[PDB]
């Protein structure tokens, strides 16, 4: 019993973190096979970040201008290329700790673990979700860029995020490992406001299922609803609209608790219209939306 | 910016997890140098757990009765001893991934990371605190016993917890790595009620400091208080009494924000007497107490 915000074990990713230094700027890189991936803004001065032309700045950068350190050993850079907003440094040594891996671009509402790193050294691991406005709410200080987000299926790491920047509102933006930003963000020291940070309804419902399984049952109500009726309430409270695809995904949790998805919706409707009233669910006074239905099943079944 | 419930990177501990099987019971063990540590209840049938005599049950157990598997390789057990509530299986192979380590017995209110494991395989990592009633609120399914709690200082793992059991209220009890339970709990299938789960006041204050640093400032009030006045309110709200030792520990956070510890107390006093009023602090609608002053400094300074 018990239900925790749980990250994936980090060791497989720890074995891939390196330090990348281009002149004055140090951040983190991800070393898989014989390529190191890092944010392309490692080539910039603070002055360059105002309106950078990355292809222009890169003309002045040679293989020997990219210092890569793995632990306290130097790697030899034998090629480099830009791909969207990331650099790919080819090194002459395959990472001998390279796990099975994939690069995946996640959808908003999907969760992942972040291995926060500084100078190529792991500091901590936490669980994030891709918000509906394509920001994440992380914990990143100066030097954390190039820290990565990932999911693990048994022994395969699916890397889904690389950290690039902090908006003036202190939320976070980054790229997939092809270097494409999530959302509309750009790697420049310019005005970038995030859109509405709506609540990930399907994840809230998953977590309510997680709750009931753990006996935290007080919020269960005598009502049902319909998708359309629920969505009128969702829209009012800045929740994502629930679709039948979300209902289908919650099916296994419905099947476990014998609480029909629309019943759990009608109960969420009451939590939204009446608040917790100083009560808590799984140790939270707000409705938690950074567990996916898959996360709830995984944690409640003890997948390794 | 941003402030997350962060676990230590888990790889150093991942490299120490093994599966221990004694007849029908499988759980996890911790392999350091040439000893595997596990809960002594691995020797018991479900029937044995009603009123077990561990020294009596152990007479019937020889070295070859303890199956230890590290990945998919068997370890040869060349000795075993009981120490309090843990078994120590001597194996003929030093764990080649043994990190620098210590065994520490933590105090209530101290936080640690848990590497939840099943069949010797890591499933997830999360941050816990030793509660004032010597329980932890974990996420542990059947098979998770022998999962460990730890802190890391640079490259030294301080192991502080091994998971043994779940109370009927679904909170968790375990031992240090000398096999001594935290709190009054015993490894038996018997009535064990936890005491008052009071709030760890010094940790709440640390987290309020973490908040102000991140600009989440609305709760800052025009008041100060005294330790004695604050403690009258603490006692009412089932908070731990604040001592000068706690004030001393919060000194560095006081020094950063220019908010005197007693000012932050007077502000906590108002959050306690008036609630959040539907407002949030660092994404929480309750006052978070599983960050220590050390955690806040560590996370806010990016220690690796
Ligand atoms: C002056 C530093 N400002 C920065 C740094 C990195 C990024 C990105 N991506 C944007 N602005
Ligand atoms: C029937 C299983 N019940 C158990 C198992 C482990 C412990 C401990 N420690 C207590 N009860």
């Amino acid at each position: 019993s018990g239900f925790r915000k749980m990250a994936f074990p980090s060791g497989k990713v720890e074995g891939c973190m390196v330090q990348v230094t281009c002149g004055t700027t140090t951040l983190n890189g991800l070393w898989l096979d014989d390529v190191v991936y890092c944010p392309r803004h490692v080539i910039c001065t603070s002055e360059d970040m105002l309106n950078p032309n990355y292809e222009d700045l890169l003309i002045r950068k040679s293989n020997h201008n990219f210092l890569v350190q793995a632990g306290n050993v130097q790697l030899r850079v034998i090629g480099h290329s830009m791909q969207n907003c990331v650099l790919k440094l080819k090194v002459d040594t395959a990472n001998p700790k390279t796990p099975k891996y994939k690069f995946v671009r996640i959808q908003p509402g999907q969760t992942f673990s972040v291995l926060a790193c500084y100078n190529g050294s792991p500091s901590g691991v936490y669980q994030c979700a891709m918000r509906p406005n394509f920001t994440i709410k992380g914990s990143f200080l100066n030097g954390s860029c190039g820290s990565v987000g990932f999911n693990i299926d048994y022994d395969c790491v699916s890397f889904c995020y690389m950290h690039h920047m902090e908006l003036p509102t202190g939320v976070h933006a980054g790229t997939d490992l092809e270097g494409n930003f999530y959302g509309p963000f750009v790697d420049r020291q310019t005005a970038q406001a995030a859109g509405t940070d709506t609540t990930i309804t399907v994840n809230v419902l998953a977590w309510l299922y997680a709750a009931v399984i753990n006996g935290d049952r007080w919020f269960l109500n005598r009502f049902t609803t319909t998708l359309n009726d629920f969505n009128l309430v969702a829209m009012k409270y800045n929740y994502e609209p629930l679709t039948q695809d979300h209902v289908d995904i919650l099916g296994p949790l419905s099947a476990q608790t014998g609480i029909a998805v629309l019943d759990m919706c009608a109960s969420l409707k009451e939590l939204l219209q009446n608040g917790m009233n100083g009560r808590t669910i799984l140790g939270s006074a707000l409705l938690e939306d950074e567990f996916t239905p898959f996360d709830v099943v995984r944690q409640c079944s003890g997948v390794t």
